């Protein structure tokens, strides 16, 4: 039962050694905007060098896997394989492919509330999209992602497709909002999904953290022992909660959304699924336990 | 206990109406559908008045300010209505905001409104200053969410920025999730927009319209209404009937609008008593036989 203790000294050395792998969130963890967290690339290098598997699990639905790979390299993280990158965009594409395979050749299209990156990810998996060139099939799912073009007319159109009870409703994630470098915030997919759910009378299947589906997506490709895996994230309600549901050890890093006082709040209220096992000021602190 | 969803007719119709001091009517789906009035509706109101029964009209439609709503009654054939009898969520939101924003005298701020011209006009009639109107724009001191066909991701972002200030109020005209259009499709309702704003800002909105009791408070500031001698007549179980139960009125479901008889009997069989009407009629025209 997590005590939100500061990981350092010998415990830090033991916990990492036992680890088969570390799961990292990206935003708030490896970088903030275009500023990387100092030490992070070096940390990743030393991890790989010590044979510890690294995967990246993000709720960000804006970037398709190729463009995510380029961001990593451009920001100084070399030697990443694309196979290591799991976004809500990617796993939503895969979930939708599997729920729509059906025997019927009469595949439909997905109506997407989101950007080019999310669309690209779905096309990469082989899905057809409403609004692409040519005839438009029957819309068979609405996908809600991070959608800067969100509009009343697009909400209305989403709801029309949803009047067909066989049309599925999927959301990339429910993050409510995200911090921007200038100090402001942008609404998250979770706010857009709440609108879509309310106007259509439906509940979405949610793909991203803290939904376990994300772990399912990851385990289709890699063998993961949750008991020997660290989940490292900056956000208690998505990263930590996810980690607990999957049985992983959880590390809150303090370079992002949540504060230690938010964690200690939850601890005192006994909501243990939101209490990290450990915390660090930044992921850089983890290196003292390595060589 | 009580509501049994009985058909109001015969002697029961005669008794219920005789005991009544007044009847509260919802508008859309009850007196009319789009531009088509419910046959008999104008006659009913007239006959109610001749019998000394008070009538008031209570609507969540946040689109027409009170002057234009009054002109609509008159144009569609409802004679003898005074505008003082019309209570929309727009009006009651303006009054709530006028109550809550008299304070630092002169240092009134502005209201940032997600909604249409009608709602804007209603707020201005109450003396409120609006962000986006001419001139400066005082500090924003409230966000109001209403029916906003121009709802957009950037405006949601702007609402959220005003709401970072914990002292800025959040009000919603109502939580209706969607509304029927004449062609069989639906338009998203304020409830869907409000859910987006609440989720992205981390706030709970003060809701003005039915089934919030605030709407009844707004009515009783102007008229003495004894809930025990008043009928609440509506087409929507989850808004009109719940409202009536919360305020302690007798509730009459009419079948010319959104909800069905079977939806009501389902609520009854399920023991959800606050969603079961005391009586129903096929149309409000049926009420006339009791006069
Ligand atoms: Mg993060
Ligand atoms: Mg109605």
């Amino acid at each position: 039962m997590a005590r939100c203790e500061r990981l350092r000294g010998a415990a830090l050395r033991d916990v990492l050694g036992q680890a088969q792998g570390v799961l990292f969130d990206c935003d708030g963890v490896l970088w903030n905007g275009e500023r990387i967290v100092p030490g992070a690339p070096e940390l990743l290098q030393r991890l790989a060098r010590a044979g510890k598997n690294t995967l990246f699990v993000s709720n960000n639905s804006r970037r398709a896997r190729p463009e995510l790979a380029l961001r990593f390299a451009r920001l100084g993280f070399a030697g990443l394989r694309a196979e290591q990158l799991f976004s809500s965009a990617l796993c939503a594409a895969r979930l939708l492919r599997q729920r729509l395979p059906g025997p019927p050749d009469a595949s439909g299209a997905v109506f997407v509330l989101g950007g080019e990156g999310l669309r690209a990810e779905l096309r990469a998996a082989g899905l057809r999209l409403a609004g692409d060139p040519g005839e438009d099939p029957r819309v068979r799912a609405v996908l809600v992602g991070y959608d800067e073009q969100f509009s009343f007319s697009r909400l209305t159109e989403a709801c029309a497709h949803l009047r067909d009870p066989d049309c599925l409703l999927v959301a990339t994630d429910r993050d409510p909002w995200h911090p921007l470098s200038d100090g402001s915030r942008t609404p998250g997919t979770g706010s857009l999904a709440a609108a879509v759910e309310t106007a259509s009378g439906r509940q979405a299947l949610v793909v991203g953290k803290p939904s376990p589906y994300m772990f399912q997506c990851i385990t289709e490709d890699f063998s993961v022992d949750p008991a020997r895996t660290l989940m490292v994230g900056d956000r208690l309600e998505t990263d930590i909660l996810f980690g607990h549901r999957c049985g992983m050890t959880t590390v809150l890093t303090l370079t992002g959304v949540s504060s230690l006082e938010e964690a200690q709040a939850y601890l005192t209220a006994g909501q243990r699924d939101l209490v990290p096992h450990y915390y660090v000021e930044s992921i850089a602190d983890l290196m003292e336990g390595l060589e």
